[PDB]
């Protein structure tokens, strides 16, 4: 399974099993016993306009 | 006339007539009677990478 979406820079720690916040609990939770990965990068310079 | 160049964000400033610095002394020199104009912009999502 792959999952794609952008977030915040401060809310990427917030995509962790056993994580409270406001993503977490209202818009993407993990299962405590998940196994798979995450990847985080950089789209400042893709998806910000002046 | 027509000058283009790059700089630091920081430096807009030095770019003025009567003014001094770093670069205002040493790169670029704006004559006291300056007539004309200034120009700048973002160039943050053109020229940085990774």
């Amino acid at each position: 399974y792959a999952d794609s979406f952008v977030i915040r820079g401060d809310e990427v720690r917030q995509i962790a099993p056993g994580q409270t916040g406001k993503i977490a609990d209202y818009n993407y939770k993990l299962p405590d016993d998940f196994t798979g990965c995450v990847i985080a990068w950089n789209s400042n310079n893709l998806d910000s306009k002046v």
